[PDB]
């Protein structure tokens, strides 16, 4: 049972939640591979422990294990499995594993609101069509006119035999990015190749570096098609600062929701490789990463320019100033444009009060120090000082291989 | 079968081979990966398996390898430990051992510089007193009136049937930290602890915030001898804000040299529980860490009142702000001072290079993300975006416990 210590205050916890992990990590012995991004890389009777498992610890989670419809659930999906060879869940079992999948991602630094979110089973969704309908209820449930709701859409179960539900994009909402003669790029290098997808699969390309690119949507076995997104569901904010009247000039925008359409969830021992989640951004995400990020926006230099410094000598450690400033912008333009965002303090002091919410329930949490901490102040954060234990739980979200 | 590494930045791709070589164990298994534990950590036949590797390792670099002076060394180790259960360095073997300690230490961004290292051999040292005229003179050489060098001094290896040499002080240069009527402390809250020893073995405490601690140094069998530091052999730097004039009035300070005064050396198999190393300060290990961390000196909030920002929300970001403000006094007092200092983006920079230079040169690089990225700016630094294995290869400095 490892001992955790905190180093800001002396505290001193186990995480016992450890001992009942599962699905083995990157990690052994001799070296240690924490920092990687992919850490697992990418007869059906183990379809049945998984099943059992997650039925288990719902019942559990409603007191009613033992007796009841506890030791009559376990049947159904035996019985279920034993003649189809999958099963189904009940729609109260879905939005526990949902939620708990959630509650069991590492790297979220969000998890105190594990408990609220919006689940929406598209389990009978059956067209890429229908497909996007249903992302467009979502996306329209979930920005609510910038008062965010997590928000999860749960499509078909990957049946045996015949083909997946998919979506391509990794986000739903992501700017376009266009190479040339350069070799250079316009608009966000993120997503460079899925705007190669797009324009491939007939779409008329754009202007620049703020386009928001178009769905592909993948119904089973059926090949994708695209599905342009309608301007108004696709609410942004445009990029100002507070005290710095040249900042609006630069002309920087940025989506309102987060929500990822690419990783695949996993709920006793069924795998959705369409469930596209939602929630609301940390601003250093935005101000931080996606326009600072040599390989994102890379606009620090331009905002340093802008601001007068010193960019001859790294010393005058103008980078951390245009970081800062970057950051206010983007905290205040989404306040004024009333959208929900939260700043790293808020977010990571947030994390610590769900640490200890979740040593009194299920005697840890499973963290990522290095994706809990942000990526700018970590120190001046709590979780800084905060030792973690990092492994695998059940319902989870993974990722899986692009199709293609 | 070795790790694939990638850097995130750029898009490389690497492999460290070297990592297969790890000679001792760390505290991840695939359950569960521990990565971001401070103490990662807690018979002739060993000591010659140890020996023989390390004797290896040497003769490997003098291009020597499988020869005669090569075999005519195992052979007289492995019958000098059939003698004494011990064995003795020869000195160019010694300062071999001691880079190689530096090179291997996970946790340093400053090794780029492992190469220039003056090892100064005070295994013939005799009392505590001796051992203080030697601590004295490292102290000397290494300021070098604030153009820093770096230094190791070797005091004798533990030794069957006499006790360690041990400089019970965690740095040679460490301020002093007093408890209160409030029950709170003045001056350096980590030095506690060894402030209540010093008093408790005769030392006469003063009550500032930057009183130099004496050194408390142990010969074999001996009670801990207590020695004052020469006044004008610490250097320090007066902390004044290039632009912000009401700075210099926090009457802030620290000293020039980082030595590292108790951690255990290991050289095949031969254990020197007192070898005192430096090297020159990070900014934000003053900056960041031993000032604004909330447990240290914590000047946070006053700097940034003094600065007039709004610190009843976070959004403002005022913790950040702040912070940058006092590291850009931290590398101009320093610069100021004419005392060597390296900034974090500078820090990060030689450290990818030696990355780059070690994959060449052994195939590999052992690292501690979460130790190497800075404690503030991570993304901004060239170390956020670079995968790395964490292993622990010897020689090899560790933690040891407090002798008391
Ligand atoms: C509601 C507010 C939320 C906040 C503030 C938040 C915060 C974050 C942040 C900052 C990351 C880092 C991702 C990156 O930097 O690339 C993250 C990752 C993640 N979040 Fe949350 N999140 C929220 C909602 C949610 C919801 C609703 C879910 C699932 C239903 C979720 C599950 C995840 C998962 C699985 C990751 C890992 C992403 C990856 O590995 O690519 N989060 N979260
Ligand atoms: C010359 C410039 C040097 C720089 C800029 C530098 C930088 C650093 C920094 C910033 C740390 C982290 C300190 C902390 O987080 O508390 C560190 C740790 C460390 N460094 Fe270096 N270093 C230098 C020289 C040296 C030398 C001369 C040695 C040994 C011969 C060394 C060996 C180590 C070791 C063993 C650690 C781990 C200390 C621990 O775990 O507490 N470094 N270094
Ligand atoms: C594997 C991978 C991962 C990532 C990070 C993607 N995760 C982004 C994300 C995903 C979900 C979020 C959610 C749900 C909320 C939020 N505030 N931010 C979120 C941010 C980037 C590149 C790769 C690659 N390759
Ligand atoms: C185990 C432990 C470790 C640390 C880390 C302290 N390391 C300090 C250090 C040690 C050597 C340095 C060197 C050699 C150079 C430099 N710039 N900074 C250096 C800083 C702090 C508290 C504890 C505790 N307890
Ligand atoms: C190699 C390193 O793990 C990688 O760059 C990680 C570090 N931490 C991160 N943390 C978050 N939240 N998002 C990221 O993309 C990364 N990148
Ligand atoms: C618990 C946590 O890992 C701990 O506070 C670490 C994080 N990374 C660090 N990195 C460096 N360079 N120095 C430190 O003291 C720490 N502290
Ligand atoms: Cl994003
Ligand atoms: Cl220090
Ligand atoms: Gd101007
Ligand atoms: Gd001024
Ligand atoms: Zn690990």
């Amino acid at each position: 049972f490892p001992r955790v210590k905190n180093w800001e205050v002396g505290s001193i916890t186990y995480d016992t939640l450890s001992a009942q992990a599962q699905q083995d990590g990157p990690c052994t012995p001799r070296r240690c591979l924490g920092s990687l991004v992919f850490p697992r890389k990418l007869a059906p009777e183990q379809l049945l422990s998984q099943a059992r498992d997650f039925i288990n610890q719902y019942y559990s989670s409603i007191k009613r294990s033992g007796s009841q419809a506890h030791e009559q659930r376990l049947q159904e999906v035996e019985a279920e499995v034993a003649a189809t060879g999958t099963y189904q869940l009940r729609e109260s079992e879905l939005v526990f594993g949902a939620k708990q999948a959630w509650r069991n991602a590492p790297r979220c630094v969000g998890r105190i609101q594990w408990g609220k979110l919006q689940v929406f089973d598209a389990r009978d969704c059956r067209s890429a069509q229908e497909m996007f309908t249903y992302i467009c209820n979502h996306i329209k449930y979930a920005t609510n006119r910038g008062n965010l709701r997590s928000a999860i859409t749960v499509f078909p179960q990957r049946c045996p035999g015949r083909g997946d539900f998919r979506i391509w994009n990794s986000q739903l909402v992501r700017y376009a990015g266009y190479r040339q003669q350069d070799g250079s790029v316009r608009g966000d290098p993120a997503n460079v190749e899925i705007t190669e997808l797009c324009i491939q699969h007939g779409w008329t390309p754009g202007n620049g570096r703020f386009d928001v690119l178009p769905l592909l949507l993948q119904a089973p076995d059926e090949p994708p098609e695209l599905f342009l997104l309608p301007p108004e569901l696709v609410l942004e904010v445009p990029l100002e600062h507070p005290t710095l009247e040249w900042f609006a000039a630069l002309g920087l925008r940025w989506y309102a929701l987060p929500a990822v359409s690419n990783m695949l969830l996993e709920i006793g021992g069924l795998e959705f490789p369409a469930a596209p989640f939602s929630g609301w951004y940390m601003s250093t995400e935005i101000g931080t990463r996606n326009l600072c990020d040599p390989h994102r926006y890379n606009i620090l230099e331009d905002v340093a320019v802008c601001m007068d410094l010193d960019t001859r000598t790294t010393s005058s450690l103008w980078k951390d100033k245009a970081a800062v400033e970057i950051n206010v912008a983007v905290l205040h333009s989404y306040q004024l444009a009333k959208v929900t965002i939260v700043d790293h303090h808020a977010a990571t002091a947030s994390f610590m009060k769900h640490l200890e919410n979740e040593q009194k329930a299920r005697g840890g949490c499973p963290a990522d120090w290095a994706w809990i901490v942000p990526p700018i102040s970590g120190s001046l954060t709590p979780v800084f000082h905060q030792e973690m234990v990092n492994y695998f739980l059940s319902p989870a979200f993974r990722y899986q291989p692009d199709p293609w």
